Protein backbone atom coordinates (compact mmCIF):
# COMPACT_ATOMS: atom_id res chain seq x y z
CA UNK A 1 0.00 0.00 0.00
CA UNK A 2 2.77 2.38 1.02
CA UNK A 3 4.96 0.82 -2.00
CA UNK A 4 1.93 0.83 -4.50
CA UNK A 5 1.22 4.54 -3.78
CA UNK A 6 5.21 5.46 -4.54
CA UNK A 7 4.93 3.45 -7.43
CA UNK A 8 1.38 5.52 -8.45
CA UNK A 9 3.57 8.79 -7.95
CA UNK A 10 6.09 7.70 -9.79
CA UNK A 11 4.05 6.55 -12.71
CA UNK A 12 2.22 10.27 -12.63
CA UNK A 13 5.82 11.94 -12.65
CA UNK A 14 6.23 10.12 -15.80
CA UNK A 15 3.05 11.20 -17.10
CA UNK A 16 3.15 14.61 -16.38
CA UNK A 17 7.08 14.52 -18.01
CA UNK A 18 5.13 13.49 -21.21
CA UNK A 19 2.19 16.17 -20.83
CA UNK A 20 4.48 18.96 -20.44
CA UNK A 21 6.52 17.96 -24.16
CA UNK A 22 3.21 17.66 -25.63
CA UNK A 23 1.78 21.07 -24.62
CA UNK A 24 5.38 22.52 -25.42
CA UNK A 25 5.32 21.06 -29.08
CA UNK A 26 1.41 22.26 -29.00
CA UNK A 27 2.09 25.75 -27.70
CA UNK A 28 5.12 25.86 -30.52
CA UNK A 29 2.99 25.16 -33.63
CA UNK A 30 0.28 27.42 -32.54
CA UNK A 31 3.29 30.27 -31.71
CA UNK A 32 4.92 29.64 -35.15
CA UNK A 33 1.01 29.25 -36.92
CA UNK A 34 0.32 32.85 -35.12
CA UNK A 35 -3.20 30.81 -33.84
CA UNK A 36 -3.07 33.47 -31.05
CA UNK A 37 -6.60 31.91 -29.38
CA UNK A 38 -5.33 28.28 -29.33
CA UNK A 39 -1.89 29.55 -27.88
CA UNK A 40 -3.81 31.17 -25.08
CA UNK A 41 -5.40 27.73 -23.96
CA UNK A 42 -2.39 25.81 -24.48
CA UNK A 43 -0.33 28.13 -22.42
CA UNK A 44 -3.07 27.34 -19.49
CA UNK A 45 -2.70 23.89 -19.89
CA UNK A 46 0.93 23.88 -19.49
CA UNK A 47 0.92 26.28 -16.65
CA UNK A 48 -1.01 23.97 -14.64
CA UNK A 49 0.64 20.86 -15.90
CA UNK A 50 3.99 23.12 -14.28
CA UNK A 51 2.08 23.79 -11.14
CA UNK A 52 1.92 19.87 -10.68
CA UNK A 53 5.47 18.66 -11.85
CA UNK A 54 6.88 16.49 -9.01
CA UNK A 55 10.15 16.07 -10.59
CA UNK A 56 12.28 18.27 -12.32
CA UNK A 57 14.75 17.29 -14.83
CA UNK A 58 17.62 19.55 -16.85
CA UNK A 59 15.58 18.86 -20.28
CA UNK A 60 12.04 19.42 -18.50
CA UNK A 61 13.69 23.26 -16.80
CA UNK A 62 14.62 23.88 -20.56
CA UNK A 63 11.07 22.74 -21.72
CA UNK A 64 9.55 25.17 -19.13
CA UNK A 65 12.04 28.24 -20.31
CA UNK A 66 11.18 27.87 -23.76
CA UNK A 67 7.14 28.06 -23.34
CA UNK A 68 7.96 31.06 -20.67
CA UNK A 69 10.10 32.40 -23.34
CA UNK A 70 7.34 32.26 -25.92
CA UNK A 71 4.31 33.39 -23.56
CA UNK A 72 6.35 36.61 -22.85
CA UNK A 73 7.59 37.49 -26.63
CA UNK A 74 3.67 36.66 -27.25
CA UNK A 75 2.73 39.49 -24.48
CA UNK A 76 5.37 41.76 -25.93
CA UNK A 77 3.32 44.56 -26.72
CA UNK A 78 1.16 44.51 -23.40
CA UNK A 79 3.02 46.82 -21.07
CA UNK A 80 0.51 46.43 -18.26
CA UNK A 81 1.58 42.55 -18.26
CA UNK A 82 3.43 41.73 -14.69
CA UNK A 83 5.79 38.66 -15.16
CA UNK A 84 8.47 39.35 -12.62
CA UNK A 85 7.85 40.24 -9.41
CA UNK A 86 9.76 43.56 -9.88
CA UNK A 87 6.88 45.31 -11.17
CA UNK A 88 9.26 47.34 -13.17
CA UNK A 89 9.94 44.50 -15.62
CA UNK A 90 8.79 44.54 -18.98
CA UNK A 91 7.23 41.65 -21.15
CA UNK A 92 10.31 41.76 -23.68
CA UNK A 93 12.68 42.68 -20.72
CA UNK A 94 11.64 39.52 -18.63
CA UNK A 95 11.91 37.07 -22.32
CA UNK A 96 15.24 38.70 -22.57
CA UNK A 97 16.28 36.91 -18.95
CA UNK A 98 14.84 33.66 -19.84
CA UNK A 99 16.69 33.66 -23.28
CA UNK A 100 19.90 34.32 -21.44
CA UNK A 101 19.39 31.71 -19.15
CA UNK A 102 18.11 28.32 -21.57
CA UNK A 103 21.03 25.58 -21.53
CA UNK A 104 21.45 26.31 -25.46
CA UNK A 105 23.83 26.90 -28.42
CA UNK A 106 24.66 30.49 -28.56
CA UNK A 107 24.85 30.47 -32.73
CA UNK A 108 24.09 33.81 -35.12
CA UNK A 109 20.60 33.23 -34.75
CA UNK A 110 20.62 33.30 -30.78
CA UNK A 111 22.44 36.69 -30.81
CA UNK A 112 20.31 38.08 -33.51
CA UNK A 113 17.56 37.28 -31.62
CA UNK A 114 18.69 38.69 -28.40
CA UNK A 115 19.68 42.15 -30.03
CA UNK A 116 16.19 42.45 -31.61
CA UNK A 117 14.65 41.69 -28.24
CA UNK A 118 16.71 44.61 -27.00
CA UNK A 119 15.85 46.86 -29.87
CA UNK A 120 12.06 46.30 -29.32
CA UNK A 121 12.07 46.24 -25.71
CA UNK A 122 12.79 50.46 -25.92
CA UNK A 123 10.58 50.42 -29.67
CA UNK A 124 7.50 49.24 -27.47
CA UNK A 125 7.94 51.91 -24.73
CA UNK A 126 8.10 54.41 -27.56
CA UNK A 127 5.03 53.54 -29.44
CA UNK A 128 2.96 54.12 -26.48
CA UNK A 129 4.02 57.40 -25.64
CA UNK A 130 5.87 56.02 -22.77
CA UNK A 131 9.12 58.14 -23.09
CA UNK A 132 10.60 57.57 -19.54
CA UNK A 133 9.95 54.38 -19.54
CA UNK A 134 12.17 53.32 -22.55
CA UNK A 135 15.11 55.10 -20.98
CA UNK A 136 14.53 53.58 -18.12
CA UNK A 137 14.43 49.53 -20.26
CA UNK A 138 17.29 51.36 -22.19
CA UNK A 139 19.24 51.49 -18.66
CA UNK A 140 18.46 48.09 -17.42
CA UNK A 141 19.18 46.43 -20.87
CA UNK A 142 22.34 48.58 -21.67
CA UNK A 143 24.96 48.42 -18.86
CA UNK A 144 28.26 50.85 -27.94
CA UNK A 145 27.66 51.87 -31.88
CA UNK A 146 23.81 50.20 -31.45
CA UNK A 147 23.33 51.46 -27.97
CA UNK A 148 24.29 55.34 -28.82
CA UNK A 149 22.41 55.37 -31.57
CA UNK A 150 18.99 54.00 -29.24
CA UNK A 151 20.06 56.70 -26.68
CA UNK A 152 20.03 59.28 -29.70
CA UNK A 153 16.34 58.17 -30.59
CA UNK A 154 14.92 58.06 -27.33
CA UNK A 155 15.76 61.39 -26.06
CA UNK A 156 14.60 62.69 -29.71
CA UNK A 157 11.33 60.79 -29.06
CA UNK A 158 11.35 59.83 -32.82
CA UNK A 159 8.66 57.11 -31.95
CA UNK A 160 8.43 55.94 -35.53
CA UNK A 161 12.23 56.18 -36.89
CA UNK A 162 13.86 53.89 -39.78
CA UNK A 163 15.89 52.01 -37.06
CA UNK A 164 12.55 50.25 -35.69
CA UNK A 165 11.55 50.07 -39.29
CA UNK A 166 14.67 47.96 -39.99
CA UNK A 167 15.01 46.00 -36.55
CA UNK A 168 10.94 45.46 -36.38
CA UNK A 169 8.76 43.64 -34.56
CA UNK A 170 7.56 41.44 -37.50
CA UNK A 171 11.55 40.97 -37.89
CA UNK A 172 11.96 39.84 -34.07
CA UNK A 173 8.92 37.56 -34.38
CA UNK A 174 10.35 36.35 -37.65
CA UNK A 175 13.80 35.66 -36.20
CA UNK A 176 11.95 33.43 -33.33
CA UNK A 177 9.76 31.89 -35.61
CA UNK A 178 12.74 30.07 -37.44
CA UNK A 179 14.12 29.04 -33.61
CA UNK A 180 10.57 28.12 -32.75
CA UNK A 181 10.65 25.75 -36.23
CA UNK A 182 14.12 23.99 -34.87
CA UNK A 183 12.36 23.09 -31.41
CA UNK A 184 9.12 22.04 -33.05
CA UNK A 185 11.45 19.31 -35.06
CA UNK A 186 13.15 18.15 -32.17
CA UNK A 187 9.94 17.88 -29.95
CA UNK A 188 7.68 16.08 -32.80
CA UNK A 189 9.88 12.67 -31.79
CA UNK A 190 8.33 12.97 -27.99
CA UNK A 191 6.15 9.92 -27.40
CA UNK A 192 2.52 11.62 -26.69
CA UNK A 193 2.86 13.29 -30.22
CA UNK A 194 4.68 9.82 -31.79
CA UNK A 195 1.86 7.70 -30.03
CA UNK A 196 -1.16 10.06 -31.48
CA UNK A 197 0.36 9.90 -34.83
CA UNK A 198 0.69 6.46 -35.09
CA UNK A 199 -2.82 6.17 -33.94
CA UNK A 200 -4.45 9.09 -36.57
CA UNK A 201 -2.44 7.59 -39.24
CA UNK A 202 -3.22 3.78 -38.47
CA UNK A 203 -7.12 5.31 -38.78
CA UNK A 204 -6.39 6.37 -42.13
CA UNK B 1 0.35 21.50 -45.84
CA UNK B 2 -3.74 21.48 -45.17
CA UNK B 3 -4.13 17.53 -44.93
CA UNK B 4 -0.50 17.56 -42.72
CA UNK B 5 -2.65 20.27 -40.41
CA UNK B 6 -5.61 18.20 -40.71
CA UNK B 7 -3.92 15.41 -39.34
CA UNK B 8 -1.87 17.19 -36.85
CA UNK B 9 -5.11 18.58 -35.25
CA UNK B 10 -6.28 14.98 -35.58
CA UNK B 11 -3.48 13.97 -33.21
CA UNK B 12 -3.85 17.03 -30.97
CA UNK B 13 -7.54 15.85 -30.15
CA UNK B 14 -6.42 11.92 -29.41
CA UNK B 15 -3.62 13.18 -27.25
CA UNK B 16 -5.87 15.50 -25.49
CA UNK B 17 -8.14 12.28 -24.82
CA UNK B 18 -5.72 10.80 -23.15
CA UNK B 19 -4.60 13.68 -20.84
CA UNK B 20 -8.16 13.83 -19.96
CA UNK B 21 -8.81 10.34 -18.95
CA UNK B 22 -5.65 10.63 -16.99
CA UNK B 23 -6.30 13.78 -15.13
CA UNK B 24 -9.49 11.85 -14.39
CA UNK B 25 -8.03 9.21 -12.73
CA UNK B 26 -5.18 11.35 -10.90
CA UNK B 27 -9.00 13.39 -9.34
CA UNK B 28 -9.93 10.45 -8.55
CA UNK B 29 -7.22 9.19 -6.52
CA UNK B 30 -6.73 12.34 -4.90
CA UNK B 31 -10.07 12.79 -3.85
CA UNK B 32 -10.37 8.88 -2.22
CA UNK B 33 -7.31 9.62 -0.36
CA UNK B 34 -7.99 12.85 1.39
CA UNK B 35 -5.37 14.37 -0.83
CA UNK B 36 -6.65 18.35 -1.01
CA UNK B 37 -3.82 20.40 -2.42
CA UNK B 38 -3.42 17.83 -5.16
CA UNK B 39 -6.72 17.69 -6.08
CA UNK B 40 -6.86 21.12 -6.39
CA UNK B 41 -4.11 21.05 -8.70
CA UNK B 42 -5.28 18.44 -10.67
CA UNK B 43 -8.47 20.12 -11.34
CA UNK B 44 -6.45 23.29 -12.35
CA UNK B 45 -5.28 20.66 -15.08
CA UNK B 46 -8.63 18.86 -16.08
CA UNK B 47 -10.12 22.50 -16.51
CA UNK B 48 -7.68 23.60 -18.90
CA UNK B 49 -7.46 20.43 -20.69
CA UNK B 50 -11.56 20.29 -21.05
CA UNK B 51 -11.59 24.20 -22.42
CA UNK B 52 -8.86 23.13 -25.08
CA UNK B 53 -11.08 19.37 -26.73
CA UNK B 54 -11.17 19.87 -30.35
CA UNK B 55 -14.08 16.96 -30.10
CA UNK B 56 -15.80 15.15 -27.69
CA UNK B 57 -17.32 11.20 -27.49
CA UNK B 58 -20.22 9.82 -25.29
CA UNK B 59 -17.61 8.21 -22.95
CA UNK B 60 -15.63 12.16 -22.29
CA UNK B 61 -18.72 13.18 -21.62
CA UNK B 62 -18.95 11.01 -18.40
CA UNK B 63 -15.43 11.76 -17.62
CA UNK B 64 -15.82 15.36 -17.59
CA UNK B 65 -19.15 14.96 -15.10
CA UNK B 66 -17.24 13.06 -13.14
CA UNK B 67 -14.63 15.51 -12.72
CA UNK B 68 -17.09 18.23 -12.05
CA UNK B 69 -18.92 16.03 -9.98
CA UNK B 70 -15.95 15.46 -7.45
CA UNK B 71 -15.36 19.35 -7.67
CA UNK B 72 -19.25 20.22 -6.55
CA UNK B 73 -18.89 17.73 -3.81
CA UNK B 74 -15.27 18.79 -2.49
CA UNK B 75 -16.47 22.29 -2.72
CA UNK B 76 -20.04 21.10 -0.64
CA UNK B 77 -19.52 23.01 2.50
CA UNK B 78 -18.25 26.34 0.28
CA UNK B 79 -21.81 28.27 -0.21
CA UNK B 80 -19.66 31.23 -1.45
CA UNK B 81 -18.77 28.76 -4.53
CA UNK B 82 -21.14 30.06 -7.57
CA UNK B 83 -21.03 26.53 -10.09
CA UNK B 84 -24.05 27.94 -12.06
CA UNK B 85 -25.22 31.03 -13.84
CA UNK B 86 -28.10 30.79 -11.76
CA UNK B 87 -26.10 32.35 -8.46
CA UNK B 88 -28.83 31.01 -6.03
CA UNK B 89 -27.72 27.14 -7.01
CA UNK B 90 -25.46 25.78 -3.92
CA UNK B 91 -22.40 23.30 -4.91
CA UNK B 92 -24.39 20.04 -3.41
CA UNK B 93 -27.49 21.05 -5.36
CA UNK B 94 -25.04 21.65 -8.73
CA UNK B 95 -23.59 18.02 -7.93
CA UNK B 96 -27.13 16.49 -7.62
CA UNK B 97 -27.65 17.84 -11.30
CA UNK B 98 -24.84 16.18 -12.61
CA UNK B 99 -25.13 12.64 -10.57
CA UNK B 100 -28.49 13.06 -12.08
CA UNK B 101 -27.33 13.51 -15.47
CA UNK B 102 -24.12 10.33 -15.98
CA UNK B 103 -25.11 7.86 -18.11
CA UNK B 104 -24.41 5.04 -15.54
CA UNK B 105 -26.26 2.69 -13.79
CA UNK B 106 -28.73 3.78 -11.25
CA UNK B 107 -28.13 1.00 -8.72
CA UNK B 108 -28.87 1.01 -4.97
CA UNK B 109 -25.67 2.55 -4.20
CA UNK B 110 -26.72 5.58 -7.20
CA UNK B 111 -30.03 6.34 -4.84
CA UNK B 112 -27.64 6.26 -1.76
CA UNK B 113 -25.45 9.04 -2.70
CA UNK B 114 -28.41 11.32 -4.46
CA UNK B 115 -30.05 10.91 -1.18
CA UNK B 116 -27.21 11.78 0.89
CA UNK B 117 -26.57 14.81 -1.67
CA UNK B 118 -30.30 15.59 -0.89
CA UNK B 119 -30.19 16.06 2.88
CA UNK B 120 -26.19 17.15 2.77
CA UNK B 121 -27.61 20.25 0.80
CA UNK B 122 -30.29 21.52 3.63
CA UNK B 123 -27.86 20.39 6.68
CA UNK B 124 -24.86 22.35 5.06
CA UNK B 125 -27.27 25.54 4.93
CA UNK B 126 -28.40 25.01 8.18
CA UNK B 127 -24.72 24.46 9.94
CA UNK B 128 -24.00 28.06 8.70
CA UNK B 129 -27.32 29.69 10.07
CA UNK B 130 -28.46 30.26 6.76
CA UNK B 131 -32.30 29.47 8.23
CA UNK B 132 -34.49 30.75 4.96
CA UNK B 133 -31.82 29.30 2.37
CA UNK B 134 -31.89 26.32 3.58
CA UNK B 135 -35.91 25.95 2.64
CA UNK B 136 -35.34 27.54 -0.59
CA UNK B 137 -32.81 24.18 -1.16
CA UNK B 138 -35.25 22.20 0.23
CA UNK B 139 -38.09 23.99 -2.36
CA UNK B 140 -36.04 23.25 -5.01
CA UNK B 141 -35.15 19.80 -4.17
CA UNK B 142 -38.37 18.06 -2.84
CA UNK B 143 -40.80 18.89 -5.33
CA UNK B 144 -42.83 11.66 1.73
CA UNK B 145 -41.46 10.50 5.22
CA UNK B 146 -38.19 11.83 4.52
CA UNK B 147 -38.91 15.23 3.27
CA UNK B 148 -41.64 16.02 6.08
CA UNK B 149 -38.83 15.30 8.53
CA UNK B 150 -36.91 17.30 6.45
CA UNK B 151 -39.23 20.47 6.65
CA UNK B 152 -39.51 19.94 10.52
CA UNK B 153 -36.13 20.43 10.98
CA UNK B 154 -35.53 23.25 8.79
CA UNK B 155 -38.44 24.86 10.65
CA UNK B 156 -37.01 24.09 14.35
CA UNK B 157 -33.69 25.61 13.37
CA UNK B 158 -32.68 22.19 14.84
CA UNK B 159 -29.00 22.57 13.30
CA UNK B 160 -27.32 19.65 15.20
CA UNK B 161 -30.39 16.92 15.15
CA UNK B 162 -29.46 13.55 15.50
CA UNK B 163 -31.14 12.56 11.71
CA UNK B 164 -27.98 14.97 10.36
CA UNK B 165 -25.82 13.27 12.40
CA UNK B 166 -27.04 9.40 10.79
CA UNK B 167 -26.87 10.71 7.35
CA UNK B 168 -23.70 12.82 7.99
CA UNK B 169 -21.64 14.39 5.65
CA UNK B 170 -18.76 11.87 6.63
CA UNK B 171 -21.47 9.34 5.61
CA UNK B 172 -22.12 10.93 2.03
CA UNK B 173 -18.24 11.21 1.40
CA UNK B 174 -18.05 7.32 2.09
CA UNK B 175 -20.24 6.71 -0.02
CA UNK B 176 -18.92 8.48 -2.94
CA UNK B 177 -15.67 7.32 -2.53
CA UNK B 178 -17.31 3.58 -2.93
CA UNK B 179 -18.18 5.03 -6.53
CA UNK B 180 -14.63 6.37 -7.03
CA UNK B 181 -13.05 3.39 -6.27
CA UNK B 182 -14.80 1.74 -8.91
CA UNK B 183 -14.31 4.99 -11.62
CA UNK B 184 -10.33 4.30 -10.11
CA UNK B 185 -10.71 0.27 -11.19
CA UNK B 186 -12.45 1.22 -14.64
CA UNK B 187 -9.32 3.94 -15.43
CA UNK B 188 -6.52 2.24 -14.53
CA UNK B 189 -6.30 0.86 -17.54
CA UNK B 190 -6.45 4.25 -19.35
CA UNK B 191 -3.25 4.64 -22.14
CA UNK B 192 -1.58 7.29 -20.46
CA UNK B 193 -1.34 5.42 -16.83
CA UNK B 194 -0.87 1.80 -18.37
CA UNK B 195 2.19 3.47 -20.31
CA UNK B 196 3.80 5.01 -17.45
CA UNK B 197 3.13 2.31 -15.14
CA UNK B 198 4.87 -0.21 -17.88
CA UNK B 199 7.91 2.33 -17.57
CA UNK B 200 7.79 2.74 -13.62
CA UNK B 201 7.81 -1.12 -13.15
CA UNK B 202 10.96 -1.67 -16.01
CA UNK B 203 13.16 0.28 -14.23
CA UNK B 204 12.27 -1.54 -11.13
C1 LIG C 1 11.82 28.86 -14.43
O1 LIG C 1 10.50 28.65 -13.91
C2 LIG C 1 10.24 27.48 -13.24
C3 LIG C 1 11.22 26.54 -12.99
C4 LIG C 1 10.90 25.37 -12.32
C5 LIG C 1 9.61 25.15 -11.88
N1 LIG C 1 9.28 24.01 -11.13
C6 LIG C 1 10.12 23.21 -10.39
O2 LIG C 1 11.31 23.43 -10.21
N2 LIG C 1 9.45 22.13 -9.86
C7 LIG C 1 9.98 21.02 -9.21
C8 LIG C 1 9.11 20.07 -8.71
C9 LIG C 1 9.63 18.99 -8.03
N3 LIG C 1 10.93 18.76 -7.89
C10 LIG C 1 11.76 19.70 -8.36
C11 LIG C 1 11.34 20.83 -9.01
C12 LIG C 1 8.63 26.11 -12.11
C13 LIG C 1 8.94 27.26 -12.80
C1 LIG D 1 -20.98 19.37 -18.93
O1 LIG D 1 -19.93 20.32 -19.11
C2 LIG D 1 -19.27 20.35 -20.30
C3 LIG D 1 -19.63 19.53 -21.37
C4 LIG D 1 -18.92 19.59 -22.55
C5 LIG D 1 -17.85 20.46 -22.69
N1 LIG D 1 -17.17 20.59 -23.91
C6 LIG D 1 -17.61 20.26 -25.17
O2 LIG D 1 -18.74 19.87 -25.43
N2 LIG D 1 -16.63 20.45 -26.11
C7 LIG D 1 -16.63 20.07 -27.44
C8 LIG D 1 -15.54 20.40 -28.24
C9 LIG D 1 -15.56 20.07 -29.56
N3 LIG D 1 -16.54 19.36 -30.15
C10 LIG D 1 -17.59 19.07 -29.38
C11 LIG D 1 -17.69 19.40 -28.05
C12 LIG D 1 -17.51 21.29 -21.63
C13 LIG D 1 -18.20 21.22 -20.44
CA1 LIG E 1 3.41 48.57 -17.21
CA1 LIG F 1 -23.85 31.64 -1.36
Amino acid sequence: EEEDAGLVAEAEAVAAGWMLDFLCLSLCRAFRDGRSEDFRRTRNSAEAIIHGLSSLTACQLRTIYICQFLTRIAAGKTLDAQFENDERITPLESALMIWGSIEKEHDKLHEEIQNLIKIQAIAVCMENGNFKEAEEVFERIFGMPFKSKLLMIISQKDTFHSFFQHFSYNHMMEKIKSYVNYVLSEKSSTFLMKAAAKVVESKR
